[PDB]
């Protein structure tokens, strides 16, 4: 559809009563170190981005009684499992976490974050992109317009979070690499993937039920869960809704990830280790995943100056989303 100008996707922002909702208040309100261990953490892998890994197609768990791949990925989830079993009794695979929840409110296409309930210092400000082309029955949906307007006067709230399938995973993938054991350097890594997803999806379920609080009797079951059947979003930045990966930065110093977790981010604001998630809690129940999209010259320079980034620098971050020649 054709790019409208960055002032008209504003006007066609969410629409939604601020004056009739009582956002939900975060009951945990500041951050906390958390850690999961592999035995409980396995109970909330979804296996099947697992098989994508090795090749084969088909949902877990029907994918196990398959007539032509079943019996090797009868096999894979065996020799996964057995290595989860090792990884846990010997502790030598180590899950961790960090979650955050703060007094927030929108300005704008931005999230301002602020140090206490008298929302007044801002002590960090999420930055947001807004969908810039013509919608037809939909909003120009911008992740800034789940949280309650500043104008509004209502208390909302923001939270994070960092997980990892281990800090360790590094050294147990280049010991089978050294080996020439490419199975289990493939295994290794696939699990501490499917380890740090499943933290992501146990801590969201604990910032639902407790931490934030909202939704404290959800009983889901895991297929429940991967089907996405609660209330709020966890979105990651990388992802469509939220493409630009420099956010992470601000994740990392809001929840002080590096001293309670050991995780880095690179020079390409890519997480350490590989296997790991970090991102956002939103509470609304009309928040929703969806893409960004091509954006215009000028969402790009606004952009710019909300960051205190050179056009040129940002035009670097957001090179996959530009709807024009830079
Ligand atoms: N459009 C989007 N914008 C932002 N984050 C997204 C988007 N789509 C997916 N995500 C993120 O990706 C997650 C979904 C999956 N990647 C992870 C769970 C899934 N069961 C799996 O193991 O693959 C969501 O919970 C978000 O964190």
């Amino acid at each position: 559809t054709p790019p409208v100008t960055l002032e008209a996707a504003r006007d066609n922002d969410f629409a939604f009563d601020w004056q009739a909702y009582t956002p939900p208040v975060a009951h945990r309100l500041g951050v906390q170190e958390v850690e999961a261990s592999i035995e409980t953490l396995r109970n909330y892998i979804d296996w099947t981005p697992f098989f994508m890994t090795w090749s084969l197609a088909g949902k877990y768990p029907r994918i196990l009684e398959d007539e032509v791949v079943g019996v090797e990925a009868q096999r894979l989830f065996k020799d996964a499992n057995d290595m989860l079993d090792k990884l846990s009794a010997e502790k030598t695979l180590n899950p961790r976490g960090v979650v955050g929840l703060f007094p927030a409110n929108r300005v704008g296409d931005d999230i301002e974050i602020y140090r206490d309930e008298t929302r007044t210092h801002v002590i960090n400000v999420s930055h947001h992109l807004r969908q810039q082309t013509e919608k037809t029955g939909f909003a120009n949906y911008c992740l800034a317009d789940f949280v309650a307007p500043k104008l509004s006067g209502k208390a909302d709230y923001i939270g994070a979070f960092a997980v990892t399938g281990g800090l360790e995973e590094d050294a147990l993938a280049d010991a089978f690499e050294a080996q020439h054991d490419d199975y289990n350097k493939i295994m290794v890594k696939a699990l501490a993937d499917r380890l740090a997803e499943a933290f992501a999806e146990y801590l969201h379920e604990r910032v639902r039920k407790v931490y934030w609080g909202y939704a404290p009797n959800e009983n889901l079951s895991n297929e429940e869960l991967i089907r996405e059947n609660y209330q709020g979003i966890r979105p990651a930045p990388g992802y469509p809704a939220c493409p630009e990966h420099t956010e992470k930065a601000t994740i990392w110093e809001l929840l002080e990830v590096e001293k309670h977790t050991g995780m880095k981010l690179t020079e390409s604001f890519a997480m350490w280790p590989g296997a790991s998630v970090s991102g956002w809690y939103f509470s609304h129940p009309d928040s929703k995943y969806y893409a960004v999209a091509q954006i215009q010259r000028d969402q790009v320079e606004d952009y710019a100056r909300r960051k205190g980034m050179s056009v040129t620098e940002v035009e670097r971050w957001l090179a996959p989303n530009l709807g024009y020649d830079a």
